[PDB]
């Protein structure tokens, strides 16, 4: 039922940032999402609504939007409502909403959520298989309150009339393998596809896994942000043990261009994606290797650490070629597991970015988020 099955979470995120390069922003942030149920009957009919609002403290950062003069606001917010229907195994929204799909990765790395406007299709009427298809109009940027015409990172101020999408995936093999292909249209900007496999496989008490991609980008009709042409092959692959996990990544881009997205998303489809950039300058090779551990082993259950370690060779920018870059993060999460202050977390982190090409700096960020739900 709309109103039996409907939650509603709110997230207070609390966000201190530093780069040195020193520069400083501190803000706390509201999301609040409310979720309904679906009314009963052939078609379910249902409603989404997020509210964002964030507050500057005293002091990218991204943390908030600009004024013309350069100074951050005192505050921003909005409010977006999506529609949803629902027949079969089939559902359809309609409005504002968060995309998390390969090609389009909604970027959650600040204060408050990049949205998007459009509508959204996901269809799984044959088992194992998920379809999905949609467009969006308009995008509102993770440190902006406003709603604009999409565009891509390669060309920030060349805008689309609107990106759409449709793709496939297909989980197999108990449930240890999926194959995905999807493709996207910029319109009179990109037009990208993309290949990938997931696997991944038990050996005693090592679990093995790999998760393989390829992109192909040309430019779309008017060709806006210029003429494109890029391919980027990425390998990501893990080995866990116990309370351990290792991981190496592999990633080449090859043609006359970079790797394409939407302005403002998040790079987390991109197999070395790490906090400030994940390697896809044109011609641009890289590797990655990477360190988990959870620290229930030291006997802290809730805290987890991270560190990893990436390196770009043979980039090409408007610059120059042959330009090299590296970045190293770390980060301790914690999330406290009982008690009063029970789903608090605390994530504290630092990376490092320097590059032969671009300007050097070091970045720590400490989020404090708590999330209430009823
Ligand atoms: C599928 C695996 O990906 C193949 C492409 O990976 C290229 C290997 O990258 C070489 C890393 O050395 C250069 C880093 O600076
Ligand atoms: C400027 C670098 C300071 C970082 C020191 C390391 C502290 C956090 O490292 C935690 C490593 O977790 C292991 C996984
Ligand atoms: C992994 C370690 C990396 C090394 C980095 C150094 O309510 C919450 C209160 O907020 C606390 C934070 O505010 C203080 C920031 O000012
Ligand atoms: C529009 O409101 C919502 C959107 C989403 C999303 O798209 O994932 C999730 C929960 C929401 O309350
Ligand atoms: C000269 O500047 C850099 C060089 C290298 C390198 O040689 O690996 C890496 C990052 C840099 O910022």
């Amino acid at each position: 039922g709309f109103l039996e099955d409907a939650k509603t979470d709110l997230v207070l995120r609390n966000y201190y940032f530093n780069r040195d390069f020193l520069v400083d922003e501190w803000a706390q942030g509201f999301i609040l999402k409310f979720s309904s149920g679906y009314t009963p009957g052939t078609v379910g009919v249902g409603l989404d609504a997020i509210g964002l609002f964030g507050v500057k403290l005293n002091s990218n950062s991204e943390l908030l939007p600009l004024h013309d003069d350069g100074r951050a606001a005192d505050n921003y917010g909005r409010v977006g409502v999506a529609a949803k229907l629902r027949v079969s195994a089939s559902e359809l929204k309609i409005g504002e909403m968060l995309p998390d799909i390969p090609l389009l990765r909604y970027d959650d790395g600040r204060l408050l959520p990049q949205t998007f406007r459009g509508f959204a299709v996901v269809s799984r009427e044959l088992p194992g298989l998920a379809l999905q298809a949609g467009r969006f109009d308009a995008v509102s940027l993770r440190n902006s309150a406003d709603m604009q015409d999409l565009s891509a990172w390669s060309a920030p101020t060349q805008k689309s009339d609107g990106f759409n999408y449709a793709g496939a995936e297909y989980r197999f093999n108990r449930e240890r393998t999926q194959l995905g292909l999807w493709h996207g249209q910029l319109e009179d900007v990109y037009r990208q596809s993309y290949a990938n496999l997931l696997h991944k496989q038990r050996v005693g008490d090592w679990t093995l896994g790999a998760n393989l991609g390829l992109f192909v980008d040309r430019d779309d009709g008017a060709a806006r942000a210029g003429e494109i042409d890029s391919h980027t092959v990425y390998g990501l692959f893990s080995a866990g043990i116990g309370l351990h996990t290792f991981y190496l990544g592999l990633q080449k881009v090859g043609g006359d261009s970079g790797w394409q997205s939407v302005y403002g998303s998040s790079g987390r489809s991109m197999g070395n994606d790490m906090f400030n950039g994940n390697f896809t300058n044109a011609d641009e090779r890289s590797w990655q290797v990477r360190y988990d551990y959870d620290f229930v082993g030291l006997g802290w259950p809730g805290l987890i650490g991270m560190v990893r370690y990436g390196h770009g060779s043979n980039a090409t920018t408007k610059a120059g070629s042959g330009g090299k870059e590296w970045e190293r993060d770390v980060e301790l999460g914690y999330t406290v597991q009982s008690g009063p202050l029970a789903r608090l977390n605390v994530r504290l982190n630092h990376a490092s970015n320097r590059r032969s090409f671009n300007s050097d700096f070091d970045q720590t960020r400490l989020v404090v988020s708590y999330p209430l739900s009823w």
